[PDB]
């Protein structure tokens, strides 16, 4: 009952990954309330050309204008499940497409993609099959939970600075000027709901989207979306090389799955200011490591992910929303499976199960 993760096992040709299409969206407001619309979407608004360059003081507003989301509340798939409930009769494909699909969060798939190269943080994924559909929901590991409650001040401030960068680069209205005098409230989120397919595995997943570029060439989502990122300033080829090997892998995996074509990075100096920007097209990120003996390979990422979905599908035989197959993985080891029922691992809520049953 095990799945190996070594990169050399997955080194063949790039598998088929269907162009993702956006089926819908939803927003979570400042009170973490769900709305089935795009009210939370912000608009890409980078520093005006022929004006002063970026000069963003991410160290502005922390912590008195910071309203961090309560991470103790474990929402699991609940918001995505509400979207599915409100769109189940109106999904594309045809009869029984949902019954053949795997439903999860984009970030869960990102963790699968990076697993062959990940050497720091393990994970756990709870799986339940219900009306044919395979649902995947991450479980916080004991080490992750302990790390979270013991987050050092530096890490808490670094997390704020990543969200603060968005406030310098986005506006509430197209063409608007970004307003950093306000609050960073990380309850607020705009999520895109996407359909794709990896190999023979249809996928339905949602992902948080940083902003929309109204000047983007392609007007149809997800091609108009932009991912915003921060990273430390780099000054030597060796620093850039380490960035290419480790960070860009994570950025690629996150933006490749939903079809977000550009990541815009602000580089922060040690005093907390962003004074330079650079755009990384998702489809060109691998070029930085293609001829690197210590690089990553997107074919390995996707072939492993396909192998895991096959492994999970074959492992979860029983159609039962109270039954959970927990997939556990630590760096260097295989993915292992354990079986559980009801609390605490069961994650499909009665309100979803009963509505789908009726
Ligand atoms: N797994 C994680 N652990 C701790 N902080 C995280 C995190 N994922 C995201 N963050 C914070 O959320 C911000 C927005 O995420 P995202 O870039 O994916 O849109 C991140 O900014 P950065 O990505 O610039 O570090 C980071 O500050
Ligand atoms: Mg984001
Ligand atoms: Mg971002």
């Amino acid at each position: 009952p095990s799945l190996r993760t070594q990169p050399s096992l997955y080194s063949g040709p790039f598998p088929f990954y269907r162009r993702p299409s956006e089926l819908g969206c939803f927003s979570l407001d400042a009170q973490r309330q769900y709305h089935g619309d795009a009210r939370a979407l912000r608009y890409y608004s980078p520093p005006p050309i022929n004006g002063p360059g970026p000069d963003f003081d991410l160290r502005d507003g922390y912590p008195d204008r910071y309203q961090p989301r309560d991470e103790e509340v474990q929402e699991r798939l609940d918001h995505l499940l509400r979207w599915v409930l409100e769109h189940r009769n109106q999904l594309e494909g045809g009869p029984g497409w949902l019954a053949g699909a795997t439903v999860t969060w984009r970030g869960h798939l990102t963790k699968l993609l990076t697993t062959p190269y990940e050497r720091q943080e393990g994970w756990q994924l709870a799986a339940s099959r219900f009306q044919g559909t395979l649902y995947l929901s991450e479980v916080e590991t004991p080490a992750a939970r302990a790390q979270r409650l013991a987050r050092p001040p530096l890490l808490r401030e670094l997390m704020y600075m990543g969200y603060k960068f968005e406030q310098y680069m986005c506006a509430d209205k197209p063409g608007g000027s970004p307003d950093p005098s306000g609050e960073v409230n990380t309850n607020v989120a705009y999520c895109s709901v996407l359909r794709s397919r990896l190999g023979n595995h249809p996928l339905l997943f949602s992902g948080e989207v940083d902003c929309l570029n109204p000047q983007a060439p392609c007007t149809q989502p997800p091609s108009c979306y932009v991912e915003l990122k921060t990273s430390k300033e780099m000054h030597s080829p060796g620093q850039w090389r380490s960035f290419y090997r480790h960070k860009l892998l994570k950025w690629w995996a996150q933006s490749f799955l939903p079809g977000v074509p550009h990541v815009v990075a602000g580089f922060r100096n040690p005093e907390g200011f962003v004074c330079s920007l650079k755009t990384f097209p998702t489809m060109e990120m691998f070029e930085n490591v293609r001829n690197d003996r210590e690089g990553w390979n997107p074919s390995v990422c996707m072939n492993f992910c396909a192998a895991f979905l096959s492994f999970a599908q074959s492992t979860v035989v029983q159609d039962d929303p109270r039954l959970v197959h927990l997939f556990s993985w630590e760096p260097g080891g295989p993915v292992t499976v354990s079986v559980h029922r009801d609390a605490p691992y069961a994650f499909l809520p009665s309100w979803y199960v009963e509505t789908m049953t009726q």
